[PDB]
């Protein structure tokens, strides 16, 4: 089997991308936030906390004939951003571009933290991390790829995330229309449980290539790219005006600014994402001050290519006995 969605930006900056998920029978369809960074498939819903909902479509369990409580389960995620949500487990059959799960657990929020409730275009997140990350207690679930694998043509999923435009979830193939070139593997580290890998080095604009290991993770659900505060200083020295602010929290620039590509190693391979994708426009309404989308990860503890630097690329996260990240220009 395979699957095919469409995933479409959030708003203008494409802080997230949502994708279109059918959970339950009759279907209700909820638009979730992909996340390769993460492994639980959670969602607003009836149980959720009334004050808490603002706009958000739900899912109802009790109008899904094939849902069923996954009795005594429990979850309780907190988000690298600070962010967190909990409740109760339901399995139920959730499709995604056509591929269908059986038996999924779905994850009924019955708290929300409020930068959820505040954005009312995200019905919940769907996890494609590793499943020894998913939180269900006290009996761990599997994610909808790990359910899906050994249905599909080929145990793998690709990311082909727009620049201010929707893009594209394929599971079970590898669309080789959608990329030019060829596509470069690199080894994946699952000891953490995430889709973890060593970019070989970096360039600023038109700089010469730095060879140099950055270890960090390929995650479809953070905006941003993190990673180190060397790294990231070179990159906005190159930036007249622009600065890191304490106050703001990260670096910011001059919005009259031409920002510099920035390109990442991938093997021998080299990806380059346009300055437009850095720029994530102001950091207040009518305000000259822009937000970088290239930001210090010292922080944080691990370096994060996240959206930024995903959707330069067509990316293939190879899901094999031995899991591997490969990289396509496009
Ligand atoms: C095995 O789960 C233990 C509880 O974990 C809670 C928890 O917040 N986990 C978590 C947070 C962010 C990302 C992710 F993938 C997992």
């Amino acid at each position: 089997s395979t699957g095919s969605a469409t995933t479409t930006p959030i708003d203008s900056l494409d802080d997230a991308y949502i994708t279109p998920v059918q959970i339950g029978t009759p279907a209700q369809t909820l638009n979730l936030d992909f996340d390769t960074g993460s492994s639980d498939l959670w969602v607003f819903s009836s149980e959720t906390t009334a004050s808490e909902v603002d706009g958000q479509t739900i899912y109802t369990p009790s109008k899904s004939t094939t849902a069923k409580l996954l009795s005594g389960a429990t979850w309780s995620i907190s988000y690298g951003d600070g962010s967190s949500s909990s409740g109760d487990v339901y399995t139920d059959t959730v499709s995604v571009g056509g591929l269908t799960v059986t038996g999924q657990a779905v994850e009924s929020a019955k708290k929300v933290s409020s930068s959820f409730t505040e954005d009312s275009t995200i019905d919940g997140l769907l996890g494609l991390a590793f499943s020894t990350l998913n939180t269900v207690s006290p009996t761990q679930q599997k994610t909808f790829f790990d359910n899906a694998k050994a249905s599909l043509d080929s145990p793998v999923f690709t990311a082909d995330l727009g620049y201010h435009a929707p893009g594209t979830y394929n599971f079970g193939f590898i669309d080789t229309t959608a990329y030019t070139g060829s596509i470069t593997y690199t080894a994946v580290s699952t000891k953490q449980g995430f889709w973890e890998w060593t970019s070989t080095g970096y360039a600023v604009g038109s700089g010469t290539f730095k060879s140099t290991s950055i270890d960090g993770i390929a995650d479809t659900g953070t905006t941003l790219l993190y990673l180190p505060a060397t790294v990231v200083s070179a990159y906005w020295a190159q930036v007249s005006g622009a600065k890191s602010s304490s106050s703001v929290g990260g670096y910011v620039f001059p919005c009259s600014a031409t920002l510099p590509s920035f390109t990442f190693g991938v093997g021998s391979a080299r990806i380059v994402i346009p300055g437009d994708y850095i720029d994530f426009g102001p950091i207040s309404t009518g305000s000259s001050s822009c937000f970088g989308g290239i930001q210090s990860s010292a922080g944080i503890g691990i370096n994060i290519f996240g959206d930024v630097a995903l959707k330069a690329a067509f990316v293939v996260f190879n899901g094999a006995t031995t899991p591997t990240l490969g990289f396509a220009s496009k």
